[PDB]
């Protein structure tokens, strides 16, 4: 950086060495982008989800105790058995079934039917329910709990209803059971028939499936409808039919968003996908790596009609690239779905739940691409500075060459100037100890005389930067001081730092970038979306069983 | 950028053209902020909570068998009814209810009383319960199961006991129902009355609201306390009341964050509101277009008395600059109420829950003003370079007006001096084929002569750049390589490239931005969100539904 | 910035001021990180998780009534009891039971047996169940119901069942009660024994624990095992026993990401722990504050373990700087364990759920660490062009020192050059009025005469920039104009904007960052996230409750 001048003796160059001046300067320069259609995925988590009819008769027997001044109802006890074909399709098409109710345990037989009377054929009418919920057909909404006619004695009654209820189930993937919508479990896939690899939990042959079903809604009671394939089960307390679907009825990924204008850059490791409009970018692990998948194939369809829409909507200005689409995985686990478009002539992908990711990608990729594009102009409008900075040394020289010489290298040199051609030499410093002034200067010296050793003395001349070799009022500058010199006879002698000294130096008061401490921030905490559910799950149930087991105390003492 | 001169002959100046040296540089150069007070808000997620009463009387039934060398209880029924206003307030007052109930089924009489004994008063004394929980009071923690006195003999013994619970319950806007702690469900909004727009499903002669009513904590048993206003519902197998607020009672949106000091700046699109502490910045899409807000009045309370703290506190330095306050919605669906401040002399919002992104749009919005403070200053220091760099100039053209100006200009050209004025023409390149160069230099010529052609042939002298017009050793620029004279004698003629060259440029060695792939990482999740509550929804019913369905089987045989 | 030359005389210095030029220029010149082992932890949100067993009787009457068509079952009554402690162990280890079950009630005593037979003793064996879910042994799965032979006639039925359980409970610190699988709740913390601190509200006498305890499992029937510590528990319904862990066996914070090489920066305010792998960056409130945590030494083990692979899978090129790990605490409740490197010769903690945070704070840092390394480059390579724009000026004094003084300066100045120094004055301009020009230019005067005023007048020579003190050519400047001069004869005046200006200023076309309003985006919204689950809580709980005030309304009429 900084550079001593020894009082240096150079009326010396055995033509050392010698350079030119390149007739010019050799200006050293210091990315591939495809727009494109990009569109991406996700990891689907809304659980697959239809319209299941449920069946089942429900026996209750009230045992009505007929007192001398009042009655009472001691007990209250309610069966709900399940509903055979033969009568789940009067059910599902005329909307009769019977008031009664049989079974065989142990070869005895057991009956129930309503009202204690004869097995008859009812209807089943609408019933009143929820805002928005299941929808029920019921066939007696009255319950049988009438007094037999003899004072202090107890009567049992008999009464039967059946019930339908349409409601809807979900179900998730792969697909072990699923829920129908007031609290009922399955343990199957909704899409299981016999020999599917699907899965199936229940007992082998209360499942079964029928062809050409014939279900009509109570509006179109007694209309011929098109037939479908259900599947009926029994449960027990009751039976589940829903309509056959294949697998394909569900999609595990899907569609997140879908981007019009979006340039693909490459790189080493992998593609950036950024988009301007989503003011984010995708970056996948696939070096030119385009897949093709296998068990996603759901999305093809809409994946294909939106490339179309897009693609003719702007088809004029652009090509297809690819002749077909090809796709990409995210490290976050988004699918990419990626045609390029260049000039006319002039199981789960495992979705991460961080969407921050792509954004900071977007802001750094962002200030890259402007920073760097910045840089590049420093460097054009810089190297000019240096294509005229090496011009006007060239002239320069021609001045004095040394200095400029000293200068440029960034030590003490000697040179003379042959022609075209520089010749750079070096010197050898005298002693720093012996260096002495003389104070006379007889025509006349415009540079004084000084006297110096090595072992003994020699005489000589000044040079500027401490050199060797009428009213008349000049300064001059020798080791670590200037000397004062009147009429060419010597003064005084002021030092290195008396005399003011100029600064000529641009500043260049360029700030460098801050630490900033980023603060942690979130939007909900956990308490804030646990209390956010209405229903207490822990406080129903927690007190739910503390009551039960108060009562339970109740069947003993406790010492 | 490289350029070629030819051998050029140039001794011709018709005047061609003349510029004049712009006496000095004419310097080119190259946002508005205004502090204020920031405070945000967001949707808030916490549904509307508020305490409820519930009262209802069990009425119990227990078959009680006596054996011969012990008894067996073989029956248990229980039975939940609600209660009446003349009971439901003695209940709130005195603490006392009946122990019997009554009621009519198809114009019989139906009557059930505690220990089938006499109707009398109780009262309801407190009950022990969970840390914490619901609080009840019953009247008869005793349930009555003697057996009667004759041996092999069932006697059915009957037990009425009165319970109210004081809990709480959660409604979620907008306000179709509630929920209470321990399970139960209403069919309806907590703030509607007679005739209000607020939901109601309902019986509409089941509810009722009192005036003045007077409910008292057991601790206040017979105090006369202030009188409110109550809803009472009947439920069946309970009654329940509440406080009757109005609907106002409830906010929508809750308040997130408050910041000090903020500088909210200005630009085409948006505004952008960035705060220093919350290392974060909110955008608005706005240009200015201040709200005031309809249906979220919720807020002006507690909007303007932090508001006011805020002034006060720093009211010295800063005068308000709106009289009123204003409203912005951002993007990620937050509200910002602000004020700006200047010096003294010297339905829902839809929140996203995206807390990342006001942070990344602040990292970037940070950069950006520190990048661009640090280029303006590129921006001045670099003007100052060019206002010296032209000064040398007008200077250096004296010496040489020729190289000084093909330097500049980038090509080839040659020049006089008239005065304050500068004259450049444009030179005719001569043959590179015939180009030729003498041996001789005869006093002496210090460059070099020369002969060449364009049909016929000329004689001339060569200048530097190859530009065409005792003890002597000099050296000199031909065509692509140069020539050694000793004593105005040619020697020999070595080439451009055998000769050193030294090289004056000052590398600017600023290396460009990388690229950085950002990893996708999560703190937290779904499977480790799901396993992370204890009751597995999932486990407690399925569980439930298959023990069900088994016991169910139990009812008949199975071929 | 730009600067008027009026028309000023100077034809004089009293030597106003001098300086001179630094023999050389002084350039002012414009972080510490040390390598280490990081390793973070996170709060833990999965509830601590341990195996249940639960023991229990079930005895059910079923009422059976003998018609003479048929038979009707019309009563099931089912109620859970307890079991004994020398009972209990029988399970344990052999697996069985009796068939009996007895208590007493207001001194007189009640039992219950299969089949209303004797009590003896039976085997439990294992049942079916759901696909991975509970498993339980029973010893009776067969329901006793069988009509009494006489027609017309109800008979009851008593059958008793003995169940053992096998399942798993869930509990969430700080440990109040836990959940079994099943969905049922205990009051008290999962490691509580005699004396312990630990939470307990049950009755305090059901509660207590076997040392030695002989489980074993339905296959290693009558095997001799270990012998553990048990917790037994009496719920009335049944009862439950666990293990009886201490309480370390459940640890609040979990093991996140652990880092290989990453860089530990400090600062003021903070520590920057970045890391280029885990592309994120944790800041601490530290300044070298290194902890050592209290209630954590859960980790320690893992934490020690993993530092141990670390250090001597790397332990060649580096050794360890402190001899123990020290603790950190994120801003965003994160807490970091490191333990720097250094060359060889050549309660909870409060986790926020923000995972940009630290990547945000990563994009920004990195793009700190490197703008600001190309700052520096500036700046060198900028000094390297003062230090010779320096020394060109040294120079181009020496043509005229008034000028190139001017320029440096920014004023109008003149000065003559004594030797190694420059003595600068202050001129004094002349009237702007009154300037004028004059025609002749007679050897002659290569510069015109001109005369003026300040009251009366004198005649001097003008010198460039507007100073003053055969086939003849030249061209002249002055107060905004230009003169023609044909042989030494004044001929026109042209104006300063009619001669053409030449531009030498190489432009530094840097252009500006923009803003970029960021998208506020999100992968999954609420609804979606609700929408997620298959149990719809309030669908399940809002039907049930609907359906049951139903029935409860056929309990009377409604006028
Ligand atoms: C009721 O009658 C129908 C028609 O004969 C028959 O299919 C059904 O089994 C009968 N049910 C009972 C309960 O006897
Ligand atoms: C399922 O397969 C059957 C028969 O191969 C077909 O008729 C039905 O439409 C399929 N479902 C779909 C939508 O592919
Ligand atoms: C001037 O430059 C220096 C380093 O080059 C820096 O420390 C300082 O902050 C700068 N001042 C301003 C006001 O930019
Ligand atoms: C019990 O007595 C009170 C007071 O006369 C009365 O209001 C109530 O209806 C009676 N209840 C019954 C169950 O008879
Ligand atoms: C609701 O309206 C009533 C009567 O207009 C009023 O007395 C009551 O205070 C209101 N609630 C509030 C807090 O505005
Ligand atoms: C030197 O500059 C060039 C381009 O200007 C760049 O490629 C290189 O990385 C730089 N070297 C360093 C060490 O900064
Ligand atoms: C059944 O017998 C065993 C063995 O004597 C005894 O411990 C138990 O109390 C008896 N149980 C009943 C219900 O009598
Ligand atoms: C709990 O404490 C007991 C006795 O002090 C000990 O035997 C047992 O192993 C402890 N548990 C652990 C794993 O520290
Ligand atoms: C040229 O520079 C100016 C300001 O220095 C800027 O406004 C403009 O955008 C630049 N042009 C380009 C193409 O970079």
């Amino acid at each position: 950086q900084q550079t001593s001048f020894p009082f240096r003796v150079c009326e010396l160059s055995s033509h050392g060495d010698l350079f030119r001046f390149s007739s010019d300067i050799q200006c050293p320069s210091f990315e591939n982008h495809t727009e494109g259609l990009l569109m991406v995925f996700k990891d689907n988590i809304i659980p697959y989800s239809f319209k299941v009819r449920s069946y089942t008769k429900i026996v209750t027997n009230i045992l009505i105790y007929n007192g001398h001044r009042a009655d009472s109802v001691t007990n209250r006890h309610e069966e709900k058995f399940s509903v055979d074909s033969y009568e789940t399709d009067q059910m599902d098409t005329i909307y009769q079934c019977y008031n009664a109710v049989k079974m065989t345990k142990d070869g005895l037989t057991r009956v129930y039917v309503d009202r204690d009377g004869v097995n008859i054929t009812v209807n089943l009418k609408p019933t009143g329910g929820l805002a928005n919920g299941v929808r029920r057909y019921a066939s007696q909404t009255e319950l049988y709990d009438a007094p037999g006619r003899v004072e202090a004695t107890y009567r049992t009654r008999t009464t039967v209803n059946c019930l339908i209820t349409d409601m809807m189930a979900k179900s998730n993937s792969p697909f072990d059971f699923f829920v129908t919508t007031t609290g009922q479990t399955v343990e199957m896939s909704p899409f299981y028939d016999g020999k599917n690899k699907e899965t199936f939990h229940e007992r082998a042959d209360s499942f079964h499936v029928r062809t050409n079903y014939k279900i009509v809604d109570y509006d179109n009671r007694g209309t011929n409808p098109q037939g479908e394939r259900r599947a009926f089960l029994d449960k027990g307390t009751y039976t589940l039919s829903w309509k056959l679907e294949n697998r394909t009825a569900y999609c595990p990924l899907q569609h997140w968003q879908t981007f019009d204008s979006t340039i693909a850059t490459e790189t080493g490791k992998s593609i950036h996908f950024v988009t301007d409009e989503g003011t984010s970018s995708f970056v996948t692990n696939t070096t030119v790596g385009i897949e093709l998948p296998d068990a996603f194939k759901c999305i093809e369809e809409q994946v294909n009609k939106t490339m179309h829409e897009k693609y003719e909507a702007v088809q004029d200005r652009y090509t297809k690239g690819q002749e077909a689409i090809t796709y990409f995985i995210t490290s976050g686990g988004l699918l990419l779905a990626w045609l390029p478009l260049t000039p006319r002539s002039l199981k789960s992908l495992g979705t991460l739940n961080n969407p921050a990711t792509v954004q900071i990608q977007f802001a750094y990729d962002s200030l890259r691409r402007q920073i760097n594009r910045m840089l590049g102009d420093l460097a054009r409008a810089w190297c000019l500075e240096q294509k005229r900075q090496n011009m006007v040394l060239r002239e320069l020289t021609k001045i004095n060459p040394t200095t400029v010489m000293s200068s440029i290298y960034g030590k003490a040199v000697a040179a003379k100037r042959l022609g075209d051609v520089i010749s750079v030499s070096q010197c050898v410093p005298v002693n720093q100890a012996t260096v002495t002034l003389r104070k006379s200067m007889r025509m006349c010296y415009s540079r004084p005389l000084v006297s110096f050793s090595f072992t003994k003395t020699y005489e000589g001349q000044l040079g500027t930067d401490n050199e060797i070799f009428a009213t008349s009022q000049y300064y001059f500058q020798s080791g670590n001081e200037i000397h004062v010199y009147n009429d060419y006879h010597h003064f005084k002698t002021i030092e290195l730092d008396g005399i003011a000294t100029l600064q000529t130096f641009i500043s260049l008061n360029t700030s460098l970038i801050e630490n900033i401490d980023f603060a942690s921030l979130e939007l909900y905490s956990r308490d804030e979306q646990r209390a956010s559910n209405v229903f207490d799950l822990e406080g129903i149930f927690r007190e739910y069983n503390f009551q039960a087991q108060n009562i339970a105390g109740l069947r003993k003492d406790l010492d």
